[PDB]
């Protein structure tokens, strides 16, 4: 694994926390982007990772005029379009729920209204995976109805390996 090559040289060269702490980041980082690549492919689903609110509004609209709706400056991960509703994707992996509420309280604020105003049906869709168990949470009702399976085949070994290399430096 190439990037696994790379995680382990600056593992093996750091030595102060600071850079720990961002090698570590990356990792999880990496290990995010690796989800939502192979969600993705078990979804048949175009992979994007960070695009705009007004950038995915242009792409569903495409004679929208921005102007007239205040649309925040605001990323997402990736959305679907199904022709007559917009599902705004976040992927995670986590073993916790509080970085879930957050990103939906952010969404459903900032999200929501503006496209209740364009009169597009909207939906917050987060998409968890636990690192451990390899199991798939989902918040989003339109989403689990279009998608009632996922056939993700995830293994997050190589990044448990590496944070745990990192971690027995200390
Ligand atoms: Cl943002
Ligand atoms: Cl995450
Ligand atoms: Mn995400």
């Amino acid at each position: 694994d190439p990037m696994y090559e790379q995680f382990l040289q600056r593992i093996q060269a750091v030595r102060t926390a600071t850079v720990a702490k961002d090698i570590s980041a990356d990792i999880l980082e990496a290990r995010h982007d690796y989800f939502g690549r192979e969600l993705c492919r078990a979804l048949d689903i175009e992979y994007r990772n960070n695009v705009l609110l007004d950038e995915i509004i242009l792409d569903v609209y495409p004679g929208v005029n921005l102007m007239e709706y205040n649309v925040p400056h605001v990323t997402a991960d990736n959305y679907i379009w199904t022709g007559d509703m917009l599902l705004i994707l976040d992927y995670k992996v986590s073993v916790g729920h509080d970085s879930t509420e957050v990103t939906y309280k952010k969404y459903t604020t900032l999200i929501l209204p503006v496209m209740q105003e364009i009169g597009i049906n909207t939906e917050i869709c987060i998409i968890r995976a636990n690192p451990v168990t390899n199991q798939i949470s989902i918040v989003g009702e339109q989403f689990k109805r279009l998608f009632p399976t996922i056939p993700v085949e995830l293994n997050f070994a190589r990044f448990f390996e590496l944070r745990k290399m990192l971690l027995d430096k200390f």
